[PDB]
């Protein structure tokens, strides 16, 4: 990147010849089950004109993958992850911006192929014609929503999953005769309802185990401010989908509610640039 | 590259026992909701003939993927970004020049497989001649627009898209029956048009979530100049497309009108050689 | 990663200009055959806010993969390793804290492909419409479970595996005439139940073999606290399933029966951060 | 490569405890739109027998792709860019010679596969033989002509491309009915000549927004040189072929001209050896 | 690994700024064609709060791989290495206890793909579903037996291989017309028993020519030790089969028997730790 | 490689802390259009028992691709580069030994894959059993000709060529038709013989653009040696085929003729080991 | 590898703050064609416990391939090397052991896949069951003999060769109409037997150009011997194969001796400890 415009590898990078004063402040909301992590650092150039720090948003947000409530052996409840958030909110009233962040969004691609072959018999000459198209798809994405000055925020989704080797199943899915079927454990069942969803071990890891982000954010202040001091808030989140599943008399059918639930956790945090460190 | 000639690796590179000041400058245009950020560095080497000064045009242009309008259930519209573009004009008045620039241009490149078979039966002895190609098709093409000594830019295309994980539909594709099924839900809906359209998930990250730019454009002045001081344009912008569906009583029928609207978002910064900082 | 927001390769990291006292403490459960190794290190960082305390918990759990019982020449017994696991508790009393933990929940991923062949005849004109999806199965999954302020834990379980060369069965698998065949040796056998069951060469080798952990927990506790001393808890533990076959008078049938033998190693150590020691 | 003789990595590269003058040097020719760059670097070794000069070729040749002239609605003309040259002569008088260049011609390569398979039919007995044949074709072959001791040159040339994924059309092809479709949009069209041509998006980047070119010429001087100057002389140029397409009152057809326009820019260096700088 | 918990690369390895003092041991056991070698390395480190020594397990163990008897032109013997083993014993008496050892055992992976193609003629509408699974398989496998306080021991087993460019056979395959082929050179042969074996060219390397041993074991005792000497056992040792073909008048049968030979060879080594030293 | 024997890297290269003399000796053969490239470099280590001198044979044999002679409509020729050769000859009189050299033979490689399918049908229970095998191809192979003590030469030859995507055509390929058709740019042509040929750009790059070679031949001398002083050799030469193609009034036919012209282009250099300088 | 352990890298490595004394020794067997270069280095480590020297075996031995006689038009003969050798005895007298060596026996591979396909026909349901294996196979196999304490030696085999793009045939193939076909040009042949061969340019390199070994030895003494000094003798060796063919009235057929010819050239080294140099 920077060597391709002949200029020498870092030479364009800051942070050199400084004292950056790093830091850790950990929380956990045990009424939402999400460890927090703040990992942060004072980047001090003098060179810089103006100072940096940079917001580690490490943590995890329990997956919270249970059946909520059953009601009889024919009717049954199951409440999933639907996707993990989360947002680095800044008051408008400071005048600290934020400066980049990391990860963002990156440019699919998918690769095309073409054939053409015929042939002779002896002569019933043929000819045929095909294109296959092939491409990734994760199970779940990691969208950056759109920053602001004050303001810069993640998320991620639940983009689909194969269910028993078969099919790659997602919320919109439909099958007129057993419904939805993302987390379905047997079509012709004969057990209880509440005893009848897929085994969260066979599931993704990120539904029942949780979800650990990694972002960055850094922000940057301006040298000469009246005051040297802005709070920040910082907000996890998760939002549950109602998955239900009850029986026909003939067959399981499944059906999937879109966000049902969502239970925020915000913190607080002070900055004192002055002194390097910002305080729970 | 350039240990290739037999010469040391890093011999040829500038930047080397020099002091860099390097900076940030930061705005948020809140009409258009285009981030900005014009990260630079001032490379001053004595043994280099010219100054120098790297210019990263980081930042983030909105997606601004929304249904703009609605007429009935039976008519509906869609405006999603056509194509992000990054221009960094410099007044023909200056002596400044630009140097360098990346990313460019880079070639293609695809496969291509012959086949030749030939076999007996017991004798209805057959011959089959087939040839296969391929080749990879991201979603946005990063086109670097023709530079010139005071102007240099960049594009960002929409090459096309897979919808449904079925066709990679795209801005000139037609189907007699349904139209252009670009951002088509369903086929033979009945529900109503506002909410017929591909869920933004489901599309690709850039056309809701926004771009996020990072180019890089070196420009060198003069050392003799009379005037230490070069006044330089950055103007980002998006293309938005309008996609218009509506019901033919039989099926729905989709039609897109390509650089419906354009909204440039332009900024004016001022270079200070003699004091190497440049201010917003 | 961090060199992505033009920071200098490096500069975030701690650990800089000081002296880590590492150590080293072995513990051997012959009851239970489970070597542990609970490698530590001191980070003193005068920069850092907090004192730190990576734990490596280094070790090996037994397989301990044989035929428990035999009852007859029709009946016989299989005790598995059907998951390991390693928690890491700390009381609840203590004001120190887990900050991070590695290795942690992937997002998983998957290939998806469509095709689209039709030829002619000479005509029988055909159409041709299939699509295939490809994803890794590792037979054991790493699992990290949820994780707390004062509890970290990891969990690896049994996703499946393939028995000659043929099938990838796993704990739920159920043929109604040979039932689970997990670890058949032969279908129409005619040998002594004892001795028929497949070789724990030709199975994976973590079931016979055992599992050798490698995870690490950084602890940190605040640099002003009234007592430098904290007792931490380190737990091994394996699952055993017992998988019973016997003889129908036609095919062996065998069967699985999950969580039926859990033996717990706990060891306690204690921190002595004053000292910068942990002692057995 | 010089590690395998068992002599340290580097110890024959030249360029060590020297000091090289590097430069700079930007032209813009809007005549033909071709912007300019020959950053150089002067390495003087006391080691070396001989002076150097690394010449960097960088700029950027303007693709010029658009519609020439158009003649009625039934024929119109299409201007693109065959084949982008960088000429670095050297006027035969001086005693400056090329040392070496980059980047220099490859060896190509193919992957053969060959089938023989025979089966058995319940008895059919067929047997098949079949061998497929894979390499990749880029759309632009970067050739380096013939150099001398005074002269050396490079090229890139059109190899071929792909027309609306069907068919890898090329300068040479020919169909009786519709004749070369290099960048014909469509076949039975009934839309105005002028407005048939293949949208430059979709064809390749270099046909429009340009080729920006990365080439070296290291040249050696003998040290006691009666003069120390040499003059030099660097070309670019552009080679367009005229693509004609007209209507048959059934269908578009069609033809191509090779090398109907050349334009070539010329600029003359003056390098002075003793001043270790070379001026415009 | 490190660097993903933000701690700086290498800050928690150990013997930085430490002496240490290696050796070499080379021991030959003509009688069983056993070649030892047990390069050690004292690391003392005064951070480090027990002493280190890491020891090599290199040699190689001769194949041992012909025919050991002949009975007639109608039957033949031939013995081939099974297995291979290296253990390293440490009596129970002294107080050192091994720390870590390497290679250690890992998760194995299979991919599993899936399909579903359905298509139409004129109309004959088919329907395929199919799914395939593949993955590697070693000739010989790295088993890391199961680790203890005071034991720690290697194998490497016969997985299977390939004969004759078709089938995998192993021990344990059996056919009833040929019986196990595992090195049967020829299966209608007419040529003298003890001559109708695999070349051992053709067969797997370490089956004639050996097996190199490469494996680590890191032992740490106490720094207050009563007694600073502790001496260790080390053995080689492989496992041969018995392969017996003989003619049963229409075709070659061959059966193998297995762990019919075992040849250990024992070295005892004594440590010194105060000399830092230990002596064959 | 070194490091696998406990050796610490580069412990047993050499040129360390020593003054290496470089040089360079440009010279071009107009008459053969072989420019010459002899980079070379004096190692003098006071540990290393003899003197060294790496020289690198660097240059350009150009391709000489053209029609050397047409004999009316119906007949013509063609002259190719069917192989470049470059030796380094040294006179037997002299002391100095050849110790090393650069690139060398290298072992070829190839897949072997093997099939067994057997379905069934209702039941027409079938067999299939195939195999294929797959290897590059090389157009051009880089031969390392037998060294000697005072002789080491490289040639490179022509593999073979793919032409007009069909068919790997070589020297020696016929047939009875056409003949061989390596360089028969239309089958059923109507066109001049002269301009039938395939066009240069179309064909392998070495064959009309040149090849450059790149190679080393470090050679040592004794440091007591009477006369400090030894003449080289170095030699470049081409040989090219007549490919001449005729009417037989139905089709053309092509025939080649192996080694038609050869070209050797000498150059002698005088070495001064005393003072570190090769004149031309 | 040494930092699982948890060990800086290249902390248990030797060599560290020593002066080795390499150098070098070439030596050429005109009547064998057998190039020879045995580079060592003399590695005294004050640490480490005994002295080192590393034996570099480079060198080269010609392919020697050409037919040896021909009798008459219908009788011809070929000598092409079967296998090369590299042996490096020590005399059992001395008391210097071989410590260690490279390259050294690796164990091989092989990728299984298993297929399981059932369709539906409009209904002959059919079932399909197949199973592919494939591997690399090198044409020559470079196996280590099996060491001892004052033997070493290497030898590379001819494994198989792909003759025409046609069959993989090796030294044991035959075919009863035709024979071993290894070099045979042409099977329906007319020409003279004498130039009935493969062209060597076709065939592998090493058949004809030689081939040129790599190889390691380091063999350490006891610090305290009486005597410092040990004579080394160092054996090349190729094994020759004479392949005959000749005419049977209808067709050619081929037949391959093997170990017909066998031509050693052995050198002996005098080391010098004490002086760190070993003289032809």
């Amino acid at each position: 990147a920077d060597s391709d415009i002949n200029i020498k590898t870092g030479t364009t990078d800051i942070g050199s010849n400084t004292t950056v004063k790093t830091g850790d402040l950990v929380t956990y909301d045990k009424e939402n089950g999400m460890h927090k992590k703040v990992f942060y650092s004072f980047i001090d150039d003098k060179n810089h004109n103006k100072k940096l720090l940079v917001i580690r948003t490490k943590g995890t947000i329990a997956g919270q993958y249970r059946v909520y409530s059953e009601e009889g052996a024919n009717k049954s409840g199951l409440a999933w992850p639907s996707a993990f958030k989360v947002q680095l909110q800044l008051p408008d009233n400071e005048v600290a911006q934020i400066s980049d962040y990391y990860p963002r969004n990156s440019i699919d691609t998918k690769e095309y192929m073409s054939t053409l072959t015929y042939g002779f018999n002896g002569i019933g000459a043929n000819v045929s014609i095909g294109h296959t198209l092939k491409y990734v798809q994760p199970d779940f994405k990691t969208i950056l929503e759109s920053p602001t000055d004050k303001k810069v925020g993640w998320k991620v989704i639940f983009n689909n999953m194969v269910n028993q080797n078969w099919g790659p199943y997602d919320r919109d899915s439909w099958n007129p005769v057993y419904g939805n079927q993302l987390f379905m454990k047997t079509r012709n069942g004969s057990m209880k309802a509440a005893d009848n969803f897929l085994d969260p071990n066979k599931a993704s890891s990120l539904l029942s185990s949780g979800f650990s982000p990694d972002f960055a954010t850094v922000i940057t202040m301006d040298r000469k401010a009246s005051k040297q001091q802005t709070n920040i808030d910082v907000i996890y989140e998760r939002v549950r989908d109602d998955y239900q599943l009850h029986w026909t008399s003939t067959n399981w059918k499944g059906t999937n509610t879109k966000d049902k639930w969502t239970d925020r956790s915000s913190e607080r945090y002070k900055i004192d640039w002055e002194k390097e460190e910002m305080t729970n």
